[PDB]
This record gives structure tokens, sequence and C-alpha cells, in this order.
């Protein structure tokens, strides 16, 4: 029905071309998985990092909620950590600029 069967949008040296959709409110930013994991799954710090990076907002500031998983450093199984060109990944609060 959507994004899935992709691994190949944004690349990178570890990562398998994986772009991941970042939105706050509708706000997107187009964000990579995070490499040196085993590219195909993302580590802890990915889902937090993708909508981090997205905006450059520190942890407290957003409230990353996508792929069952939540913004932490170390939070939710890397296996689970968006195996897909980045998943998907909003966080709700603040893309502080």
């Amino acid at each position: 029905m959507a994004k899935t069967e992709e691994m190949v949008q944004t690349e990178e040296m570890e990562t398998p071309r994986l772009s991941v959709i970042v939105t706050h409110s509708n706000e997107r930013y187009d964000l990579l998985v995070t490499p040196q994991q085993g590219n195909s799954e993302p580590v802890v710090q990915d889902l937090a990092q993708l909508v981090e990076e997205a905006t450059g907002v520190p942890l407290p500031f957003q409230k990353l909620i996508f792929k069952g998983k939540s913004l932490k450093e170390m939070e939710t199984p890397l296996s689970a950590l968006g195996m897909q060109n980045g998943c998907r990944v909003m966080l709700i609060g603040e893309k502080s600029n």
C-alpha cells in the first residue's frame, strides 16, 4: 500500500540507499537510515536520528513516533528500526530552527 519494497532512495557508505520520511505536522525532511548496522536494520540511534537530523534538532525537542518506535539514543530493537528504505519517522513537538 505504501513504502516497503524499496531500499534504494538515499545512499551512503553502509546504507543500502535508505531514505526515511521525517515529518512534523506535515513539515517533511528526507533523512537517511543510520549506517554501520547492517544497512537493512538501522541502529537504535536511527529512529531518533532521522527525526533529529531532519531539522538538526536535539532529541528532547522532538517526540519521534514512527515504526512503532520512539526516539531515544538506544530505544527499540534494530531489526525493527525501519528495515525498508529508511522507513518513516515523525516527530510531534518541535523541529526547532
